[PDB]
């Protein structure tokens, strides 16, 4: 369950991968990214997008299981 | 399927809310965040990412 | 009497020319540099500052 | 005769004094201001504006001395 460093690294990498050059620079400094303890070479591309995707899907599935209810509800 | 604009708005709000003043300012421009917010509550990037890890841990428990 | 806009344009051009990419970008917005350039040649902040020190050294030689 | 560090410090202080918060931040990092060797407490307010002023005046005076020429020119 997710730390500030982890979300900061995910965001930093999103800005980099999307060519948000000015934001990447400012954010790397403001979030103190160099002092974080994450091995970037082990972080796959589109990691933020992908986890966030799966978050949306996860909520959709949490909803759809209770979507119909049962014919015995009362 | 999450769009670019949607991700961008989610991180913009995260930057604002986390007090990353200079990043929010710069990202707001670079994003062209047209400079419904109302439907994006606080901590929304974080909340969705948290659901995503829950989902990843479900694939890892296959 | 140098105006704000004039100083701002002089530093904006200095930031651009010196390769301070992120500062120029951010300053261009913060300055509202309306986003005649043609009349402001390269190294113009520097050249005027250099004349100013020449003038300061003339007051120091009073 | 003026170094990059000096003009960078002058500019940094201009952005600060004018409340250009976002630019000051970015520029302090990009110009590596912390590694410069200038004692800020000895730098007066509006220093950039003032030296730049005096530069304009200095050029005006360089011009005005040759403005009329003489009645013996030929």
């Amino acid at each position: 369950s997710i730390t500030s460093d982890e979300v900061n690294f995910l965001v930093y990498r999103y800005l980099q991968e999307s060519g948000f050059s000015h934001s990447a620079f400012t954010f790397g400094i403001e979030s103190h990214i160099s002092q974080s303890n994450i091995n970037g070479t082990l972080v796959p591309p589109a990691a933020l997008i992908s986890i966030l995707q799966k978050g949306l899907q996860y909520v959709e599935a949490e909803i759809s299981i209770n979507e119909d209810g049962t014919v015995f509800d009362g």
